[PDB]
């Protein structure tokens, strides 16, 4: 059940992103103003189908999908990538593939909060979010 997910989630603490940013070979001028940007997760559900919005002042994307069935997407750092996203453990689980690398974008409530843990080659990040009201 993916429906504790479901909300607008607002951005309150960040731990290494520039580094798994570097990681994916963001250049230093994104890096840096995505540092100080705060951004919204926006996710909602029609059936069988996800959507997924990131709305900033700096970037903004949004995909759509359903669990368990791969799709393509481009990403805020225009990687273009195969990707699938699972429920595993009750964590929203993001693989994204391209180019023979990998990278994980696992999302997990932990007291009401959201924290999403990004990893990519070494770098390991971790974001955490607040439920909007
Ligand atoms: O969407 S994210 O998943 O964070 C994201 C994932 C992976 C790489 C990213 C690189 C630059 C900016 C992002 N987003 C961003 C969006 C709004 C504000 C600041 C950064 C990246």
């Amino acid at each position: 059940m993916v429906d504790a997910f479901l909300g607008t989630w607002k951005l309150v603490d960040s731990k290494n992103f520039d580094d798994y940013m570097k990681s994916l070979g963001v250049g230093f001028a994104t890096r840096q103003v995505a540092s100080m940007t705060k951004p919204t997760t926006i996710i909602e559900k029609n059936g069988d189908i996800l959507t997924l919005k990131t709305h900033s002042t700096f970037k903004n994307t949004e995909i759509s999908f359903k669990l368990g069935v791969e799709f393509d997407e481009t990403t805020a750092d225009d990687r273009k990538v195969k990707s699938i996203v699972t429920l595993d453990g009750g964590k929203l689980v993001h693989l994204q593939k391209w180019d023979g690398q990998e990278t994980t974008l696992v999302r997990e409530l932990i007291d009401g909060k959201l924290i999403l843990t990004l990893t990519h080659g070494t770098a390991v990040c971790t974001r955490t979010y607040e439920k909007e009201a």
